């Protein structure tokens, strides 16, 4: 088991989170409470080959996804709406996920995760023209 995405990550920066949530139509007071909650984001990943288990948690809330690169799975937008998601590799250490809402119309959502050369995990989340960036380090 060589070094890959696998491991336990804690956030150290969080740029544009508030504006992402605005685009997704979250009200001011909840955006502010979500920004506070976001400085305790922790991520646990177990990666085997193509196949991923990911646990994202804050203080009061936790979610898990399991997916295979290339195969459709069901999950949620940053704002809770169910969606069909599909993950593709973009390079050795970057994956990108396109999301389509199960029900309704709304903004085009996507995320990426990427391991950098100096051992950080970077997560981007996109809603239309707005890009949120979160940097994590090994716990
Ligand atoms: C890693 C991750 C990111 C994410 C961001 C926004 C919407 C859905 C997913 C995730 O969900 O892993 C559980």
């Amino acid at each position: 088991h060589m070094p890959n995405f696998s491991g336990n990550w804690k956030i150290i920066r969080s740029e544009n989170f508030e504006e992402l949530l605005k685009v997704l139509g979250v009200n001011v007071m909840l955006r502010k409470i979500a920004v506070a909650a976001a400085s305790k984001y922790a991520v646990e990943i177990k990666q085997e080959g193509d196949t991923f288990y990911i646990k994202v948690s804050t203080t009061v809330y936790t979610t898990e996804i399991n997916f295979k690169v290339g195969e459709e799975f069901e999950e949620q937008t940053v704002d809770g709406r169910p969606c069909k998601s599909l993950v593709k590799w973009e390079s050795e250490n970057k994956m990108v996920c396109e999301q389509k809402l199960l029900k309704g119309e709304g903004p085009k959502t996507s995320w990426t995760k990427e391991l950098t050369n100096d051992g950080e995990l970077i997560l981007t989340m996109t809603a239309d023209d707005v890009v949120c960036t979160q940097v994590f380090v090994r716990e």
